[PDB]
This record gives C-alpha cells, sequence and structure tokens, in this order.
C-alpha cells in the first residue's frame, strides 16, 4: 500500500536523525570506552551481573535494520550503556566516570532531538 510506503519512508528519516544523534554521543566517548560490548572472555562474570549488556556498536546494529521505531527505544539502549557501567564499575573509576560524563553530554544532544522528532513528527 500507499500507506506502508509513507510509514517507511518516516521509519528511514527516523533512522537518518536517530545515526547523526549516535554519532553526536558516540563523540562524547572519545576514550572508546563503550564502543564495543564488554568481552566475556576478559570479564568472565559481566553476565552474573549485568541482565542487559548494551555498546555502540550494537546500537548501530540495530538501527541499521531499522530497529528503533521511536526514540524511546533509542534513548532506552543509550541509557543502559551508562547505567550498566555506573552499576559493575566503582564510583572511583575511570569507566564510571566515563560514564557519567557520557550522560551529561549527551543529555544536551537527546534534548534536542527530542524536539525534532516531535517537531517534524
Amino acid at each position: 500500500s500507499m500507506e506502508q510506503v509513507a510509514m517507511e519512508l518516516r521509519l528511514t528519516e527516523l533512522t537518518r536523525l536517530l545515526r547523526s544523534v549516535l554519532d553526536q554521543l558516540q563523540d562524547k566517548d572519545p576514550a572508546r570506552i563503550f564502543a564495543q560490548p564488554v568481552s566475556l572472555k576478559e570479564v568472565p562474570d559481566y553476565l552474573d551481573h549485568i541482565k542487559h549488556p548494551m555498546d555502540f556498536a550494537t546500537m548501530r546494529k540495530r538501527l541499521e535494520a531499522q530497529g528503533y521505531k521511536n526514540l524511546h527505544e533509542f534513548e532506552e539502549d543509550f541509557d543502559l550503556i551508562i547505567d550498566n557501567c555506573m552499576k559493575y564499575n566503582a564510583r572511583d573509576t575511570v569507566f564510571y566516570r566515563a560514564a557519567v560524563r557520557l550522560r551529561d553530554q549527551g543529555g544536551v544532544v537527546l534534548r534536542q532531538a527530542r524536539r525534532e522528532v516531535d517537531s517534524i513528527g
């Protein structure tokens, strides 16, 4: 149908915008601490602690399959990155501190993303 196509163009355009959002958030992680999944070879107990691991590469796979239906879903995954790290790592660690700085800097980007998603519909 023509309606299905229209919906699909909407999803494509959201994917476009979320790709730009993802790039901007990932620039706030210049250390690349959140770039890839925590290695279960190197942290073998990880899944005993963290039930829903997340990282920027995993988000990018989902994004490119157009697997984010709305901004809420994409924010859920970004918050997992931060929140997982802040639980597994102690406050005095470079990992925890990286997550705090990513959350704080990311907030700005996400604030305007929400306005754009609502504005453009």
